[PDB]
């Protein structure tokens, strides 16, 4: 059926690579979707379906995406929703002034940042990437729209991988297409 | 005229920023444009115009952007377009086989990729991105589309902007928008 419907063409067009970005991590490639017009305006799509039934009489006002594969589906989806679109950047690529979230690492740490007035108080937004695994820069970007003083109603992700480091905790629901 | 509302809108619609990236450059930052999706659309509406009245005659086949820039509205004309669209990254991001262009700074290099198998031989492509300056990723962008023995039909930029080092040479026509 239609949201499945599509959910199962795309997942037929992921590629599988073992053994990457590093040893025991079976990851799913994309990228094939984008390639082909007729896949991508599925994935397109299966997420305004979503966003649809799941907020039928709820407002959304940005799509926020995360560096860089979020970049690659979340502004179509903006615009296919008429709504805005805003990116959450790794520190230090963003002009202007910016809000800045860090995460911790075994070793290190990420950081991330979204313009100040990209969006206003009391905005509704989905937070948007391809891949939910260990979850630090989504994580990140729920304190950034924390920061901004919006609503997080749902993270919307292509997939769900175990990048073999566990899972941070998210404060909103999640919506995995595939 | 139709392409010249539109882009003296979007000009509008950039915020000046002095000493960004690093001192002396006169940054100009295109983020407000994906805000309102009505100015988003107008981004979309102007490069269609253009490469209507460009190439007429030659098919379109893939619109291949620039991390990660060119990943906020390339994807998005390469659905309005019908055609398909594949990322350039920066080197050891993309999963699969790659081919390999190296940009060459004064003191450092950037390397950048493009899978081997997502563009047929012989396939027209267009490369987007936000900003020309240096003109790196732009002319290793167009290295990676010859290997794939795939034919660079033009670069399409949204603005220009000068960082001070010169411009590379690149071996297609330019147009930029703003």
């Amino acid at each position: 059926m239609p949201i499945a419907s599509y959910a199962q063409e795309l997942k037929l067009a992921l590629h599988q690579y073992p053994n990457f970005p590093s040893e025991g991590i079976l990851f799913e490639d994309f990228l094939p979707i984008f390639r082909n017009p007729g896949l991508f305006q599925k994935l397109i799509d299966a997420f305004k379906l979503h966003l649809e039934e799941a907020f039928p009489e709820v407002k959304i006002d940005y799509i926020v995406g995360l560096e860089s594969r979020g970049f690659l589906f979340g502004p179509t989806l903006a615009l296919a929703l008429g709504v805005g679109f805003v990116p959450v950047r790794k520190a230090g690529k963003l002009p202007g002034e910016c809000f800045k979230a860090t995460y911790e690492k075994e070793y290190g740490s990420d950081l991330f940042e979204i313009q100040k007035n990209a969006i206003p108080a009391g905005s509704n937004v989905i937070i948007v990437d391809d891949i939910i695994a260990t979850g630090g820069s989504a994580a990140a970007a729920g304190e950034l729209v924390e920061q901004l003083e919006a609503n997080l109603l749902e993270y919307n992700f292509v997939m769900e991988l175990d990048f073999l480091k566990g899972r941070s905790k998210l404060n909103a629901p999640v919506f995995t297409l595939l």
